[PDB]
């Protein structure tokens, strides 16, 4: 037929891993696609991610383009597949390690990330309605960079969907599910009210603020830039525990350092102010993704 299906895809190269599942580059009718493969015992993880990607009206330029969920039986065992668009640059983490960006490049990455998150967060009311969705594991490793230098959000397996008429969530969430380094203060200290969907949106904004800091460090002006680092590289070990993160983020109340050279550029001043306003301990005080999108759109227009 015309639809993309697993039996018509040939795996070519191992390209990493997801939270669950192993990622490959494959070919479908001459075109490159990305394939995330799960085992039969990981069906719940694969199914939940397939479910989120199939949400009505989810598609957006800054959300990874989902192609299919399928099974492939090789004659011995069955693999569970998720197929998506393939992006040669890979993650924002990979891109920022390999390259420095211009002021224009930085705004393009930050604006596209905020636009993808605002689309995920936004409820679309109508006949073909879209529920609001919170990611719960946003980080530079699961944001991908397209050939045009814009981002798209990926790895939606941990997402939660809201039913606005009842103020209920489609799953019963576990505590502290995501990447420890990017956990919001209220997630680290377990004070987050998980009965309020808005708490999850607010936790995603804190993580997006950390990602903006990673991008801004790589913004080169007159050959001046910082080296690549993960947020809190100066305060916690690699692979930090919840306790290590909590002591820094909740108790000492530290955030990634904003360098002095970011006050000398309008674009870096705007970005630094956005970061601070994503990093309050209280989620209710943070900026929304839609407000950040408006601010960077005004900045992109001017620059
Ligand atoms: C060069 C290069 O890696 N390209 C590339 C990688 C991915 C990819 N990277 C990650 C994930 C996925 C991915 C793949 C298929 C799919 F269905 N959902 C997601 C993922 O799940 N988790 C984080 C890391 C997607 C597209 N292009």
């Amino acid at each position: 037929g015309h639809m993309t299906i697993a039996r018509d895809i040939v795996l070519q190269e191992s390209i990493g891993k997801g939270r669950f599942g192993e990622v490959w580059r494959g070919k479908w009718r001459g075109e490159e696609v990305a394939v995330k493969i799960f085992s039969s015992r990981e069906e719940r993880s694969w199914f939940r991610e397939a479910e989120i990607y199939q949400t009505v009206m989810l598609r957006h330029e800054n959300i990874l383009g989902f192609i299919a969920a399928d099974n492939k039986d090789n004659g011995t065992w069955t693999q569970l597949w998720l197929v998506s668009d393939y992006h040669e640059h890979g993650s924002l983490f990979d891109y920022l390690n390999r390259y420095t960006v211009t002021v224009e490049g930085m705004i393009k990455l930050a604006l596209s990330t905020a636009s993808g998150l605002a689309h995920l967060h936004m409820e679309i009311v109508g006949t073909q309605g879209k529920p609001a969705i919170a990611h719960r594991d946003l980080k530079s490793k699961n944001i991908l960079v397209k050939k045009n230098g814009t981002c798209c959000i990926a790895d939606l397996g941990l997402a939660v969907r809201h039913d606005s008429a009842t103020d209920t969530i489609d799953i019963a969430p576990n505590h502290r599910v995501g990447t420890k380094r990017y956990m919001a203060p209220e997630v680290l200290d377990d004070s987050i009210n998980m009965k309020h969907f808005e708490s999850f949106k607010r936790a995603d904004i804190y993580a997006m603020g950390l990602v903006f800091w990673e991008i801004a460090r790589r913004c080169s002006i007159g050959g001046i830039h910082e080296d690549y680092q993960l947020p809190y590289y100066d305060l916690v070990p690699s692979d930090p525990s919840v306790e290590e993160m909590r002591k820094v983020v909740c108790e000492q109340k530290l955030r990634p350092n904003i360098p002095n050279r970011w006050q000398s550029c309008e674009a870096l001043r705007v970005m630094a102010k956005i970061m601070r306003e994503c990093w309050y301990a209280n989620g209710a005080a943070r900026l929304t993704a839609l407000r950040i999108k408006k601010t960077l759109s005004q900045l992109s227009q001017q620059e």
